[PDB]
C-alpha cells in the first residue's frame, strides 16, 4: 500500500533516506494487534479512528480525554490518515488528569492493569503498550515497566524531553523496555530529546501531525510522538509475523536505519526505526 502526502514521520518510517512524502506499508497494516495507549485518553469517537478505538480504563472522574495528547499519540499508532498501523485496535488507558500529570503509583496502576486486562481482549497478532510520558528516576516505575514487559507485550516508552540522559528518568531507564528518542525531518536529533545507552531506538518526534480532541488534528513535537511511531510499528510486524512482544525491540533495531541521525552524542545508538516494506 502507498499512502500520498503522508505525514513526514510515516514517510520516513518506511523510507531509507529523508525527504519523502509516501507512506509504504503492507495491507495487513497491523490487523489482530492491539495497542495500548496509556496516557490522558482516547476521543474515540474521532472519525480518524473508524470505531477502533475505545477507552478501557480511567482512574479519574471521566474517561474523556480532555487534553489532546493521548488522542495525538493513539493517532500515530494507529488512526487512518495519521497512524502507522492503521487496522490495529486501540485501548485507551487514563492515568494522566487532563493537565497532563500523573502521580506515579496511578501510572503504576496503569502498567498493571493492561498486563492482567490483554487477557479480556483479542489480540490473536500480540499486544503493544505505548507510555508518552515519564518523571524522574523511580525503581517502582521501572519495576512496572518491567513486568508489563514481562507479561507479553511490547512495552515502548519515551526517552524524555530534557537534552539529557535518559538514565535519570522512569520508566525511560529501565533496560528491558523500548526506550525511544525523537529525531526531526533532516535526520537530527530532536533538539529536545533525551539520549544515553538506556535509548534502544530513534522515531520521528519533531513536527508530528495526529488526531486532536474536538474531532480536530495538529502537529506537536516531543519523544512523546516518537514512542507511538514506534509502538504502532511494533504491531504492524507482529501481524505481518516478523517478530513477538518479547523480541520486537531487538528486532526494530536489527532492522532500523543506521548511522543517519545527526548529532547523536557518542554511547547513544544511532538507529531509526524503519519498516523495510519493499512495495
Ligand atoms: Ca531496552
Amino acid at each position: 500500500a502507498a499512502q500520498t502526502n503522508a505525514p513526514w514521520g510515516l514517510a520516513r518510517i518506511s523510507s531509507t533516506s529523508p525527504g519523502t512524502s509516501t507512506y509504504y506499508y503492507d495491507e495487513s497494516a497491523g490487523q489482530g494487534s492491539c495497542v495500548y495507549v496509556i496516557d490522558t485518553g482516547i476521543e474515540a469517537s474521532h472519525p480518524e479512528f473508524e470505531g477502533r478505538a475505545q477507552m478501557v480504563k480511567t482512574y479519574y472522574y471521566s474517561s474523556r480525554d480532555g487534553n489532546g495528547h493521548g488522542t495525538h499519540c493513539a493517532g500515530t499508532v494507529g488512526s487512518r490518515t495519521y497512524g502507522v498501523a492503521k487496522k490495529t485496535q486501540l485501548f485507551g488507558v487514563k492515568v494522566l488528569d487532563d493537565n497532563g500529570s500523573g502521580q506515579y503509583s496511578t501510572i503504576i496502576a496503569g502498567m498493571d492493569f493492561v498486563a492482567s486486562d490483554k487477557n479480556n481482549r483479542n489480540c490473536p497478532k500480540g499486544v503493544v503498550a505505548s507510555l508518552s510520558l515519564g518523571g524522574g528516576y523511580s525503581s517502582s516505575v521501572n519495576s512496572a515497566a518491567a513486568r508489563l514487559q514481562s507479561s507479553g507485550v511490547m512495552v515502548a516508552v519515551a526517552a524524555g524531553n530534557n537534552n539529557a540522559d535518559a538514565r535519570n528518568y522512569s520508566p525511560a531507564s529501565e533496560p528491558s523496555v523500548c526506550t525511544v528518542g525523537a529525531s526531526d525531518r533532516y535526520d537530527r536529533r530532536s533538539s529536545f530529546s533525551n539520549y544515553g545507552s538506556v535509548l534502544d531506538i530513534f522515531g520521528p518526534g519533531t513536527s508530528i501531525l495526529s488526531t486532536w480532541i474536538g474531532g480536530s488534528t495538529r502537529s506537536i513535537s516531543g519523544t512523546s510522538m516518537a514512542t507511538p511511531h514506534v509502538a504502532g510499528l511494533a504491531a504492524y510486524l507482529m501481524t505481518l509475523g516478523k517478530t513477538t512482544a518479547a523480541s520486537a525491540c531487538r528486532y526494530i533495531a536489527d532492522t532500523a536505519n543506521k548511522g543517519d541521525l545527526s548529532n547523536i552524542p557518542f554511547g547513544t545508538v544511532n538507529l531509526l526505526a524503519y519498516n523495510n516494506y519493499q512495495a
